């Protein structure tokens, strides 16, 4: 069976970062596009970052440009969110989520092929 399993998440406070990572199992997964959304509750599911297989095109939501960086090993079959700068709006639930149709992300997502379970973040503040 396929799955998508997410790691790497949970609490830090604002400012830290955290480096989630997939790992993807089940199948081939060189030639599908890779990515990460998160939603908070209350909030819409939005696509945080995407890379391409075919090229090595890569999209990042507007919000995170400059903090977060996709990345991936083929041969780990793993998929990597590096998460910088981490702020109390990063909270949310991350996924993990892989696609053969790499226009599928971003700020209009299509359904992706597999999505992980997902994990949480949680970014708090202190004063």
């Amino acid at each position: 069976q396929v799955q998508l399993v997410e790691s790497g998440g949970g609490l830090v406070q604002a400012g830290g970062s955290l480096r989630l990572s997939c790992a993807a199992s089940g199948r081939t997964f060189s030639s599908y596009a890779m990515g990460w959304f998160r939603q908070a509750p209350g909030k819409e599911r939005e696509c945080v970052a995407a890379m391409d297989w075919s090229t090595s095109a890569t999209y990042y939501a507007d919000s995170v440009k400059g903090r977060f960086t996709i990345s991936r090993d083929n041969a780990k079959n793993t998929v990597y969110l590096q998460m910088n700068s981490l702020k109390p709006e990063d909270t949310a639930v991350y996924y993990c989520a892989a696609d053969l149709d790499y226009s599928d992300y971003g700020p209009f997502p299509g359904d992706m092929d597999y999505w992980g379970k997902g994990t949480q973040v949680t970014v708090s503040s202190h004063h």
